[PDB]
Parts: structure tokens; C-alpha cells; sequence
């Protein structure tokens, strides 16, 4: 029953002399699509504050993936596109279980064919609902590749990657904005979800997201370490210039907003109020704003290396199974 | 050794679309008094500043139980029964032990022929003096349903349901201004005497309320999961418009007194004071003030409609059976 | 490895109507001394703040002890001692191993027959030293009950009982503004430390104080169902009127100096301050006021009153029986 | 799985009756360099806010040990050597792996034979490079005393001992200016680390260093309870007058920085920068000023001779011997 907190990695002998050998990139076949990716498998979040057109515009100069948030009109996603051509290779579209949703959805993914990847995203993935829909927009676009979720146990990351989705989104409550664990007590902790979800997926030959949870680069390394083939992050790539979110300067000092999707921040901004039979839950916080996200993910990656040059990891792939985790 | 703070509850593969879907309404059947029950199983404590006939008219409309205060005249029940009369169904009558008391009540169930719920609290529900006491209101009161209370072990649930009482009110020690844990080093985890206490309860076709120690929607989720049939709560419920407490505006804020049954408040408001030989087993705090509880209710039962779709519960019966705890 | 907060006192089934029922004095017949004992077994422990001729005033009218302070003069005890003839019972005066230190003590023993316990009271009870020190003391006041510490294992209770101690004081560290454990890293859980030296004290016949480490209550009450025959109190007896300690009022709150004898606040006014291959082993604060000591006595037998009604004790004697830990 | 918060010691009989009979001195003789030492096993950290000349000359009155931080010069070695003649045989001059450093280092030790320790120090000692650099100083220097780390595990100490070091430095991560561990998530337990690695290290008659994570006399008593040979000090003696870091009076109070080496703070005044494929692993503090290092040494011995007396330990040699370990919440 374990979280982040609860581990550190053991050093092991390695034959690594610097940190600038060790190769952060990944390559994955991806089980149902066909398709294959190369890159550095760290996904923003698609959250409205965090998985922007800008994020995305400097995480591909790193090679690292964004997940859109799904309120961009196709206008602006055109717009994007047409300006940026060289970062549509690790976007997803993404959408709810919605017959709206999957209009808008369709709609980008016809107008940009260089978009080839699914983000659909729910809270509760346990859902005969949801699973009906995966195997829906597996039907209609059979040969994108589709990240699902969310869900924390392995039982159903198989019926997901049986159902049509590639890559399974896991986690329940662990966000830093997330208060679904204090309105209904439903969650597992991180680590060992990623631990059991990782192994689950990986008999079927799928993938993974470790999503949510992460607060330190460490962290992202023992996500990785547990067998995550990607890790989303929401809050530390929230409150930088590329982030979404209300700028506010108050008392001398600067700030974004930084909210969870179903706070009521959010189902004010997009549903037109919290509905009479549901509770909130996500909340909102004000992040002391961090500049530019370059800096951000230079701190991540170079966290990382250094996590595989002392387990003696040359590349990403080899970092799982070099890790053994001490219970602190 | 549970607390409910060392537990989550398990997702389950579900066919529930919608939290809409979920009914939190229970239909019980009471082993003594042999009267049906039907509402949603949250009960507003029987504190001075949280059973309130204010407190009981909101709570009414969404089915919700109160266990009335016992420092309101005969005329003030004459009163709201007279104005309230739909109200009437969802409410007990307090008393503890004393002569006093226990007089007083007799007068209320003689002049409000619709109160049919008696609550019968104490501190220490395992002196054989209780024991006594319920089987003597049993014998008085042969139709009313009868909560008792307090004890967190089974064999007291058991011999506390067989010399009469209906529902045992679980928890000694758990509650947000009891200091009982403090002063007597006495109590029990709250999520472990729940289960204990349910078991016991249930194998005798009883029933429990798990009183005290829910400081969030999930604790109350997480006390039905562990079979609690009824959920009371306090300082959730305190703060409120209908609450009791003293409304204090100072330095730009509002708040709301709030404060133990046994503090030094409390005894020298309705005891002149401290006897000599006791000592306080409450404290007071002063809660920023939540206005409206509606808004409160409205959460709380979000909370728990969520976790039942989570699981895969239709209806609130059917949480504890689905109901699989993760130590956190 | 116990402390008190790692545990709770189980309720059990009882008789007791009122905690008014409940006996807190105990009789105990000393091993050694072959004197008897008979009042409550709380204990003011002899820190020259805690240990005053003030508080034994007022202890003793709750039938307390006090183990008193050893930097009065010998006037000061006659004094005291022609004015309280009636609170001279349940007094100890104290020593530690030097010459000087004995040499003091005998004199007021001599001076003051009805002084009949003594206190031998050094940081490390565990030295061959203070073994012979006890055996000396107990040669030269064959009639005289002997307290001896302090120790945390069992090992040591029964060579110091066996040298002709009555009565072994446990506990190495666990002082509210006890340095030592930071110091040296050395001490013992408190709570664990009470029940193996109890056991072996008992074995023989002798008795032991749990001294240190209560901040409630409910840690007295701990102490003793764990097997403690007295409690010794240091910091919750620190900071009333009776107790000494400069009284400071500075930015119009009222506080009063509570220090540890190691401390280098104690070193400076009774040593020559500290010695260069010394390091201080206690600390100072600053306690809020509290006013009088009667409030705080009262609010701590009525505690302990209350444990044992929940348990069924009708007397402190049957505390330890009674005693059912569950871990928290 | 343990830290020092972890556990206490019991205390046992002893016919000791005083701190001052406490002899806190070890002897040594080392496994490769063959060397003798006779000291109080407590040095100074490396890092160049504490192993400086002002801090060693004190702690030499103390018979404690420094390990030079490697940011002065050869002119300032000879400037200190010359005055201080005595003072150079608890001293050891340091290095990492890089030719410049070892170059630096090769030219202290011949301008000034009397130092006789080297202290070779990397992040990450489980890299075969640093192995190889270790072999390559003892072909160098086959009569100093070589100190190697750092590692946390008992196969790594083995191996360091092998290829010639005498003195394993043991702790990845429990520095109190160290985020190693948030940045990487790599690290163990440092007590756990101590047990481990001083069992190997003597299995084959070398020794450890227990580097970091002390933050109080006690855990340095439950660091040579645990078997550590020697412990090393960073955090404890910072902000004195006799440390590194600059000294800031502000808000009417007088700070102290203080900062890990592999800090953006350290590697803007040493490196370029931080090179874009790095991340900082080390933070920046302001320690409140603590005045003359010698009371705090006083206060840590103290300490030490306390915990001595409790466990009847008349020698430093016997402490471990005599340790019983009892976990605590
Ligand atoms: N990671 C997260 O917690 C995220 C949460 N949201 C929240 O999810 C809810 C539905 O989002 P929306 O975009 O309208 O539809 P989605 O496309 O996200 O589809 C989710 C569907 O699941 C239903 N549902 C069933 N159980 C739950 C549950 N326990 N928690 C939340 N939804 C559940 C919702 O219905 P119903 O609401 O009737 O129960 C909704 O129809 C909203 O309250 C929204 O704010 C949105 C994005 C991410
Ligand atoms: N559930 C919980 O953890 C707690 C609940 N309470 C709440 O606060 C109210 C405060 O009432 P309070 O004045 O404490 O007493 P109660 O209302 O519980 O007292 C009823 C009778 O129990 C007797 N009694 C015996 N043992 C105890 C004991 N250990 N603690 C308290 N009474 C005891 C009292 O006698 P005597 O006073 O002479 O001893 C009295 O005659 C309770 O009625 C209850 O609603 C209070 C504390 C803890
Ligand atoms: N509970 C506590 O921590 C108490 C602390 N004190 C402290 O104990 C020390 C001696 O007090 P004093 O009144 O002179 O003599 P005491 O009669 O209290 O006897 C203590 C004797 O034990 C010796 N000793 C051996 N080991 C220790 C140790 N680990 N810690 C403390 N003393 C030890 C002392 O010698 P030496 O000092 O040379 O080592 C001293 O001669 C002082 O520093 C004093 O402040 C006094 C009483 C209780
Ligand atoms: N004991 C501990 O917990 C730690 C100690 N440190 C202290 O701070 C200094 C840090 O300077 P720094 O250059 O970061 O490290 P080092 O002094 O340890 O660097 C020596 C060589 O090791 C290489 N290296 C391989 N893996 C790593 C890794 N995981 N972390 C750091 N270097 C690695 C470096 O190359 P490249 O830089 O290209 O990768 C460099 O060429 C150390 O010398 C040490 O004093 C720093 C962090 C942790
Ligand atoms: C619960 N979880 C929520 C909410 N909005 C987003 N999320 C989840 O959090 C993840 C990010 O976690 P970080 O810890 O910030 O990295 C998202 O990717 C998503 O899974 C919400 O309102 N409630
Ligand atoms: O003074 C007190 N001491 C101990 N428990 C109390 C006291 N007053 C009320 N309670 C208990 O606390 C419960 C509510 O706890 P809450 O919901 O955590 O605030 C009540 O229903 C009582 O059982
Ligand atoms: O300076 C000290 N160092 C360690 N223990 C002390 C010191 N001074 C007093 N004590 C102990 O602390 C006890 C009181 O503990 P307290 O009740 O937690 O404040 C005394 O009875 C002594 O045993
Ligand atoms: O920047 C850093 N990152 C990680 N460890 C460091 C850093 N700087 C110094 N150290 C280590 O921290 C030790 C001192 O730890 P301390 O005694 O707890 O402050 C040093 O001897 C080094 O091993």
C-alpha cells in the first residue's frame, strides 16, 4: 500500500560516467493502434491550466507529449496547427463519454490527421459507460492510438486494453487539486497502483500512465521505476507562463490560479454550476508564479538522469527493472 | 486498529452511468419496538448547537434524521410540532440517565404523540446502571424505537439490543470537541468499533449509528462501508445558520461557538458548573461560520452518491457489501 | 515500544454509577522500610520549580506527594515544617550521590522526624556507584522508605530494590524539558519501560513511579494501568502560583521559567556552571501561567476517576487489572 | 529500514561514575595504506562552507579531524601548512574525479608531505569511473590513507576496499542540504546504511565514515553505536565563525549561508552554472550565527561521553560493542 513517499530507489554498480550519457526517449508499439512512438514520455496533464497550445509549443522542443485540455474550439486548434507543424507528433485530443464531447472530438481529428492520438478521460473508468465508449472510438478511428482512464486496478486496465485502448490513465485522488479521496474515500495509493496497473497492461503488451500525484522530479522517477511507461503531471507544470490560469499580483507578489477539473471553478466555467446531486471534486489554489517552464522541465529531466546514472540505467527502458525500492 | 483516515475504499467495475442514479434512502426494520424506518440514515447529534428544530426543518426535506437537543421547554417542542408537523417523523427525544431527564422526555412523548424515536446517551454506555435504565424505557415506551448509546465493543451492542434498544450509538472519544481520549486515556478507533459493533449488531437483527469522528463526506461513506447503518454527525453540522452557538463578528470574521456536551461551556450552562470530582471531557472551538446547511447537505450526500457509483452500489443498502478497504 | 500516545484504555462492563464511587488512594507496605503507605500515589517531582513547599501546601491537601527540591536550607524545612505540622507525611526530601548532597539530607531527616521517605534521585541509576550510594543511605535510615532512580529496564529495578530501594523511579529521557535523548540518544519508550519495571518490581515485592512524559490526564491513567504504583509530574505542575520559577510578564501575557535540572539554566545557579566535559541535558521554556494548582489537581484525579469508571475500576487498586491496551 | 530518529539506545550497568572518565580517542590501523591513526573520530565535511583552515585549527585542539574542502589554493595550502605545522596531521585534502582535480590534489600532497589523508568524494561512488580513480590514487600514493565514498550498501564497500581505499564515506541523501533525494528519489536509510556498510568494511578489517544526516550530539552517538568508525559533519558545524558562508545581518538578526555543494548556489561559483542537462541536488539555507565552533565541539562530546556513561562504555572503542538498539515510534 504504497505511495511516493513511502520508497527510495537503491543505488546499484553502473558503468554510466555522466548523466548526459543516460538517453530519457522511449520507443513503444502501441498493442491495438499498431502505432509506434518515440519520444520522452512525459505527458502535461489535460487539464484546462496545464495542457495549453503554449505548454505544448515548449515541452516538444524537449520531446515531451501534451494531452490538450478539451476546451479549444477547432478554430483554435487550427490555428495552432497551422503555426506550429513540427509539434502535432505528441499531442492528443482528448474527450469525455459525451455525445457533445465526441463531436468536438471528431471534428479535430478529421481536420488534423497529424493528430494521432485519443486522450479519454474520466473520473470513474470503472464504468460499463466508459467502457462501452473506448470500444466505440476504437471502432472509429482504428488506427489512433488511445490513452484511456482513469483506473487503479488491474482487473480493469486488461478490460480497457480488451476493450480497444492502448494506454491505460492511472490514478484515483492522488492530484494535488483533487479532493475526490476526502468526498468519497475512493482511491489506492500511487505506487502500488502503478506497480499492479504496470504489470497488468504489460502481460496484455500495453502501456501505462502513471497520472497524478507526482510533486518532485524523485517522484516521476519512482512512478518510472514502478513500471509507468509515461508519467502525467498536472501541478508542477501549473503556475508557469506557459500555464493556464488567472495571473494575479496581490500583496507585492504574483500568483495563477491552479484548479482541479471538477471544482466547482471549473463546473462554473463549463457546466453552468455544480449539478444539485453532485459534490465537488477538485479545488482551486493559487501557485507563487515559476517563469518560464523550460526551467521546469530541465530540473525534471535532470532529475531523472541522475536517478538512472545511479542505478545504472543507460536509457528510460532500463530503469524499471533496475530499480528495487526501500521502504522508509 | 482503524481509524478512517487508514482506509480507502476500492473502485469496482460498476453499470451505473450516474450519481444521479444512486439512492441514499434505507428502509429498516427495528428488532424491538418492531417499527419501519425509511430516510437517508445521517442523523443530526443531539448537541445543543447542532439538534436543533432549526437544524431538523432543513434536514427534513432532503430525509435526513435528528436527534433533538435536550434543553428545549415543553412549550418550544408544542410549538415547532404545531408548526412543523411533517417534521415530526424524523426526530428523537433526548435524555441521558438522570431523573431529570429522563422526566422531561416522558413529558415531550406525552404532549407530541408523533416523536416515535427516543435517543438514551451517555458518556459510559457500559455501566449496568444503562443497562438498566434501557430496559426500564423499553418497558415504558414498547412502540417507541430506541437509539442507546454510547459503547464501541460487541458484547455491550449485544447486551444493549437484548434488555431493549433498537440502534446502539457507536464511539467513545472520536468526536471533533471531545477530549475524553485526553483526560482518561479511554476510546476505541472509530472504524474498527464500527465493524465490530455492525457485526455484533447485525447478527441479532440490530442496528448501530457510528457517532462521531467524520470530519469529511468520506469518513461518512467510509462508516457506511464498514456497515454502519446510521451515520451521526456534529461538527459538520456546526457552524451553520440552524446550528446553535453564539454568532461572533470579530476582526472581519464571523464564526459560530461550538463546544462539547461535557465541556466547562456546557456545565456551566446547564450544571452551574464543574463538580468537584468530574473533569471536562469537551472542549470549545469557534467554527468560521458555513451559513446555509443546505449547501452542507448537498455536499455530503454528493460525496457519497460518488463513492457509491465508485463501487458499484445502485443503492445505499448495498455499499457495505461492496465495500473491499486498502490500508493507507 | 510504547509511549502513551501509542495506546488506548479498552471500556469494559462496570458497576459504578458515578465517577464520585471511585477510590484513588491506594495502601501500599514497602518492602524494605516495612512502612505503609496511604494516600493518593501522584507524585510532584523534586525540580526545584515543581517540587516547592507552596505545592506541597496544596498536594497535600488532596492527599498528593511531594518530592521536594534539594536546594533548600535547613531553616527553610523547619520553617515549613513548624507551620505544616500536618503535611509532613506525604513529603520526600531528596538527594543525589555526593557527600555534601548526603550530608544535607541527613541533617534534615534528623531535624524533622516525620520526614520518612527519601528521595535518591541521579540522571543514571544504572551506575555500580549509585547501586552502592543506596545500599549506604539504606544502612544509615533502616526505617526510612526509600525512592531510587532513575532506571528504565528491569534488570536495574531489581538490583536497586535487592541494594534496599522500596521504591524505583523509571525513566530516562522522557521529561517535557529533558535534552538527554537529543543529547546521547539514549532512553526507552515510557510506556513499555513502566510495564517491564513494574513486573519486576513486583516480583519482588517493591514498587515503582513513572516519572516523566505525562502531558494529560489520560497519560497518568495510562502509567498506572500499565502498572505504575505512583506518577511523577514535572511539567504539567509547572507554571502555577505555587510552583517556582521567575514569573515573567512581557507583552501583557503572564509566563513563569520552567527548566530541567541538566539544564544549563539549573548548572549556572546551583554548579559553577557547566563543567567543559559536560553538555547540558535539559532545556528552558517559558510555560503560560496558570494560575492555581488546585484547578489543575482537580482536573486531573477527575480524569483518572473517569478511566476507571469506564473500566470498571472501584478503585485505583484494581486500575492495572482492569487495563486492556489497544494500540493505536 | 532505519533513521536515526528511529531508535534509542538502552542503557546498561557500568562501574563508570563520571563523563570525564570517557575516553572518546580511537586507534586505527588501516587495511591498505597501513597507516596508524590516534583521534576523536569526528570530521569535518568537505564542503567549502565547513572544511576550511579556520575550522580545522580548532578542531585540531580538539583532536578532531578535517576534511579540506578542494576550492583553495596551492598557495593557501602552503600559507596554512607553514603556520600550523601541528595541525596537518588530522587533515585530509580532497578531490573528485576530474584530471584538474586530480592534478590539484597531486600537488598539495607533494608541496606538503604531512598530510597523509586524501578524501576522494563523488555524488554517485557506485560508478566503475570512480572505481578505476580510486585504484589510480592508490598506484599514485600507496602510503596515504584514502577515504571513498560515497555508497550505502555493503557490495559497494566491499569493492571500494578492494581497489584500495581504507575509509568508505557512507550516505546518498541524508545531508541536511541535500535534495538528492527529491530531485532523484535515490537514496537509504541512513542508520540501516551505517549497520550495513561498517559490517562490510570490517568483515575485510577497513573502516566508514557515516557522512550526513546528523542533526544533534545523539545521532552522532547512534552513528558509532551502529559500528561507524568515524562520522562526518556538514550541518552541525555550519554557521560559526569559523565556517564558510557569508555572513548577513539583517532584520537585526546575523545569518550564515550555508548550501550543498551540487546547489545552483555552489555551482554558479565553481562551475559555469548548472549545466542544462543537470538539476540542482543540493539547496541554499541562512543558518542563524552560532558564534565559536569550540562550544558547540564541547556540547557534542558531552554528548558523546554521556551516552558512554549510560551504555558503560569507558572508551569510544567500546560503544558499538555495548549498543543495544531499541526501535521507537
Ligand atoms: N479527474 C477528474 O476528477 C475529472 C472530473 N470531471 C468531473 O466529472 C464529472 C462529469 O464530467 P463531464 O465532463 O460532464 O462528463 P465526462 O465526459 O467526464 O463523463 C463522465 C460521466 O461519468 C459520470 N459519473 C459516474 N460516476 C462518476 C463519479 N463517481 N464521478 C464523476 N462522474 C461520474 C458523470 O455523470 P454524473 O456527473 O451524472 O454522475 C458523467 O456523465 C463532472 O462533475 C466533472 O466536473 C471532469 C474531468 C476530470
Ligand atoms: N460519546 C462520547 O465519547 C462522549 C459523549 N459525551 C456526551 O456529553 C454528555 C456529557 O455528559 P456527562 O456530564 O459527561 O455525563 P453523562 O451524561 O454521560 O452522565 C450520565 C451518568 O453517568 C455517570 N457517569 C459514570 N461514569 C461516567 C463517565 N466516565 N463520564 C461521564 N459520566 C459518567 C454520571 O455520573 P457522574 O457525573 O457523577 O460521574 C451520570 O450520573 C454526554 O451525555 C454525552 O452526550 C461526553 C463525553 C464523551
Ligand atoms: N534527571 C536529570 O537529568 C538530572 C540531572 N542532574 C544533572 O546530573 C549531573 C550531576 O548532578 P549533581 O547534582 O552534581 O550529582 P548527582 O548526585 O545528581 O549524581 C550524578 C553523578 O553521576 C555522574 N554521572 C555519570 N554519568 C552521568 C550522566 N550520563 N549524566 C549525568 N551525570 C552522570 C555525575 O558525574 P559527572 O557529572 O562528572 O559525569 C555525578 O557525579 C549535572 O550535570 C546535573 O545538572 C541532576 C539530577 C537529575
Ligand atoms: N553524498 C551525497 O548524497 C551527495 C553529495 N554531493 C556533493 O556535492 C558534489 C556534487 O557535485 P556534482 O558534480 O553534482 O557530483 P560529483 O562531484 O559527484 O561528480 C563527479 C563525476 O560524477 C559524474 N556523475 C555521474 N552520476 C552522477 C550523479 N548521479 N550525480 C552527480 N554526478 C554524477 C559527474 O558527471 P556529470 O555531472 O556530467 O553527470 C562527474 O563527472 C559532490 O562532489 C559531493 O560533494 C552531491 C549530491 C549528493
Ligand atoms: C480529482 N483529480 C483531478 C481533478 N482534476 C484533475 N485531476 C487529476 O489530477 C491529475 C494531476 O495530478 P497532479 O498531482 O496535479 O500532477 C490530472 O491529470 C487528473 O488525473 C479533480 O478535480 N479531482
Ligand atoms: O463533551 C463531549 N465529550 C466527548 N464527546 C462528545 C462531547 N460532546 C459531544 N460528544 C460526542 O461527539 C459526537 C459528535 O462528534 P463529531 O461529529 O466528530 O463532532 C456527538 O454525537 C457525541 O457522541
Ligand atoms: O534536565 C533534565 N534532563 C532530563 N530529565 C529531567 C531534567 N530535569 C528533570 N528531569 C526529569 O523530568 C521529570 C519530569 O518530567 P515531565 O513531567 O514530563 O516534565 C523529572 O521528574 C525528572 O525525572
Ligand atoms: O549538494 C549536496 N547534495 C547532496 N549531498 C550533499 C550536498 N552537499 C553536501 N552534501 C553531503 O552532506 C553531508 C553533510 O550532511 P549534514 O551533516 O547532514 O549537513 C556532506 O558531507 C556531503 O556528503
Amino acid at each position: 500500500s504504497l505511495d511516493f513517499k513511502d520508497v527510495l530507489l537503491r543505488p546499484k554498480r553502473s558503468t554510466l560516467k555522466s548523466r548526459s550519457e543516460v538517453d530519457l526517449t522511449r520507443s513503444f508499439s502501441f498493442r491495438n493502434s499498431k502505432q509506434t512512438y518515440s519520444g520522452v514520455p512525459i505527458i502535461a496533464a489535460n487539464m484546462d491550466t496545464v495542457g495549453t497550445f503554449e505548454m505544448a509549443k515548449v515541452l516538444c522542443k524537449f520531446s515531451l507529449f501534451t494531452a490538450v485540455h478539451k476546451h479549444y474550439s477547432l478554430v483554435q486548434w487550427q490555428e495552432f496547427a497551422g503555426q506550429n507543424p513540427d509539434c502535432l507528433e505528441h499531442l492528443a485530443a482528448s474527450s469525455g463519454t459525451g455525445s457533445s464531447d465526441f463531436e468536438q472530438l471528431e471534428q479535430i481529428l478529421e481536420a488534423i490527421p497529424q493528430v494521432k492520438y485519443i486522450c479519454l478521460d474520466v473520473a470513474n473508468g470503472y464504468s460499463e459507460h466508459f467502457v462501452e465508449f473506448v470500444k466505440d472510438v476504437r471502432k472509429r478511428f482504428p488506427q489512433h492510438t488511445i490513452m484511456a482512464g482513469n483506473v487503479v486496478t488491474g482487473e480493469m486496465v486488461e478490460e480497457l486494453i480488451l476493450s480497444g485502448a492502448d494506454i491505460i490513465k492511472v490514478g484515483i485522488g492522488p492530484g494535488s487539486v483533487c479532493t475526490t479521496r476526502k468526498k468519497t474515500g475512493v482511491g489506492y495509493p500511487q505506487l502500488s497502483a502503478v506497480m499492479e496497473c504496470a504489470d497488468a497492461a504489460h502481460g496484455l503488451k500495453g502501456h501505462i500512465i502513471s497520472d497524478g500525484g507526482c510533486s518532485c522530479p524523485g517522484d516521476v522517477a519512482k512512478a518510472f521505476g514502478a513500471g509507468a511507461d509515461f508519467v502525467m503531471l498536472g501541478g508542477m507544470l501549473a503556475g508557469h507562463s506557459e500555464s493556464g490560469g488567472e495571473l494575479i499580483e496581490r500583496d507585492g507578489k504574483k500568483y495563477k490560479l491552479f484548479y482541479g477539473m471538477s471544482s466547482e471553478m471549473a463546473m462554473k466555467k463549463y457546466a453552468g454550476g455544480v449539478a444539485e446531486y453532485r459534490a465537488s471534486e477538485g479545488k482551486t489554489v493559487e501557485v507563487p508564479f515559476k517563469g518560464d517552464v523550460e526551467h521546469t522541465i530541465r530540473d525534471i529531466l535532470g532529475g531523472i538522469r541522475s536517478t538512472c546514472t545511479y542505478v545504472g540505467a543507460a536509457k528510460l527502458k532500463e530503469l524499471s527493472r533496475r530499480t528495487t525500492f526501500i521502504r522508509v
